[PDB]
């Protein structure tokens, strides 16, 4: 009932660039595109949380065809113009140092992307994924936790539960329990979708908490920089009481290497009351309550 594979990498949906839109801006690092595809000709359905494939043109140095990759779904399944009809994605264009053979490496997939015209065709799979999936339970507490373009399916969630037309088109879902993102990004110019996820905790104060961890401009405790695996500690043991609730669930996403700073400040406020934490964790992705993709 989740849609997966409607089109695979053998004869994948072509679908036209509708527009594509910077989100850094200026004083951030690096580029992330917001890229809104048109879907009207096909039969891509997909709801928030999954991912689609993206294959890019060209060979690898090796004379083979280059294959997928994976992006998280930025958009609910209406769409941003919640007519049923496009699909977006969050891309940062990858590249990295120059003492690396050749020197300044961009990568294929995230450069072609963040560089793409309006009318352009891209080739589309998907969606895939079941791991990310939002409950359709309105009074479920929802934990955030994302880092950089890990914002895409956190995007799909907020906006499901809090924009006005999204609310209109889903009389099924009503959203009335809590959810607090945390959010970590370099600079204040890297917010990504800043103001629009500061107008959603303006009007719901009571349903929304939002909470960055900007490293450039925040010092931690012990004098380094903030991450969000010190916001993580400073709000463990509330964390903790939230993630006790049957009906709380906890999403993370972003780049790899996030999720162990996290398990630390959730292991020892949990401790406090003999419960172990990697055990109880372990429950909770059982429940299918604890929803982790990282790359
Ligand atoms: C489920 C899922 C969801 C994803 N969602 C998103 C999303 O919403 N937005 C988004 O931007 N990306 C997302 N990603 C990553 C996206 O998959 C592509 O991997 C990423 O965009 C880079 O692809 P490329 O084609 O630009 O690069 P490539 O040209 O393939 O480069 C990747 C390779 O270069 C190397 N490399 C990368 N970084 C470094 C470094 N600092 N130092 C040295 N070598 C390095 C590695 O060998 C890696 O295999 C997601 C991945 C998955 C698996």
């Amino acid at each position: 009932d989740v849609p997966v594979n409607l089109y695979r990498p053998n004869a994948p949906f072509i679908g036209k660039v509708i527009s594509n839109e910077p989100l850094v801006k200026e004083g951030g690092i690096g580029i992330v595109q917001h890229i809104k595809f048109d879907l009207t000709g096909g039969n891509l359905k997909y709801i928030e949380g999954q991912s689609i494939g993206i294959i890019p043109p060209g060979v690898d140095k090796n004379g083979k065809p280059e294959k997928l990759r994976l992006y998280s779904i930025a958009s609910t399944r209406h769409g941003d113009d919640v007519d049923d009809k496009t699909i977006s994605l969050c891309v940062r264009q990858l590249e990295y140092k120059h003492p690396e053979s050749g020197e300044t490496v961009y990568g294929v997939c995230s450069t072609y992307l963040t560089h793409i015209e309006p009318g352009s065709e891209v080739k589309i799979t998907g969606p895939v994924g079941k791991e990310m999936l939002l409950p359709d339970d309105p009074e479920a507490n929802v934990i955030m936790l994302a880092t950089g373009t890990g914002i895409a399916p956190m995007r799909t969630y907020l906006w499901r539960m809090f924009k006005d037309a999204e609310r209109a088109a889903n009389p099924e879902y009503q959203f009335k329990g809590f959810s607090w993102l945390v959010f970590g990004v370099p600079t204040t110019p890297n917010i990504l979708y800043k103001e629009e996820l500061e107008e959603i905790q303006q009007k719901y104060p009571d349903n929304f908490r939002l909470t960055y961890a900007i490293s450039r401009e925040q010092k931690n405790p012990q004098g380094g920089r903030m991450y969000i695996q010190d916001r993580v500690a400073e709000h463990a043991d509330q964390l903790w009481q939230l993630i006790k609730n049957q009906k709380t669930h906890t999403y993370i996403c972003g780049l790899e290497g996030m999720e162990e700073g996290i398990d630390a400040a959730l292991s020892a406020a949990a401790a406090k009351e003999g419960v172990t934490w990697s055990d109880y964790q372990k429950d909770l992705k059982k429940a299918g309550r604890w929803h982790v993709e990282t790359y």
